[PDB]
């Protein structure tokens, strides 16, 4: 229900300055024909820099991160569904874990990534977007919440 542009606008505030970011896209998510042109709209429109890395399964996890990181110098994760391997425990800690020790912020899709360490994810209310946030993680990250948001903003 948030869109993919919508999402990069706000991790735009939420993290200000980035310029490049990750995504880690599950080859057998539906929607691709959708999404993955949409980032790369989304990408012209923000300033930020959008690099796709897809996977099948979970032995295709740690080489792709390697690519994002090593090839691209990308500085947050971002993950934008979790129907399937995304939303497997191996996967997800392994993600977490890796783009927490080289500095990234990950930006999930439900509430289960941050209750394991991920940062920040959003829902739309009738109100609008309202962001939940992994309170310690998102403190030592500097993460920052902009002022439209201040109070539409739950602590995990």
């Amino acid at each position: 229900e948030v869109t993919p542009i919508q999402q990069l606008f706000l991790i735009k505030e939420l993290k200000p300055g980035i310029a490049r970011i990750g995504v880690i896209w599950d080859k057998n998510a539906a929607n691709r024909d959708e999404v993955l042109p949409q980032l790369q709209r989304a990408s012209a429109a923000t300033g930020i820099k959008v690099v796709v890395a897809e996977v099948a399964s979970l032995q295709e996890v740690a080489p792709q991160f390697r690519t994002l990181l090593r090839d691209h110098q990308v500085e947050a994760l971002w993950v934008l569904e979790e129907s399937g391997l995304l939303g497997q425990a191996a996967a997800r800690s392994f993600l977490i874990k890796n783009a927490t020790q080289a500095g990234m912020p990950v930006f999930a899709p439900s509430e289960t990534w941050l209750k394991e360490g991920a940062c920040v994810t959003w829902r739309k209310d009738a109100e609008g977007i309202r962001l939940v946030v992994n309170k310690a993680v998102a403190e030592a990250m500097g993460i920052t919440i902009p002022a439209k948001y201040q109070d539409r903003t739950a602590f995990l």
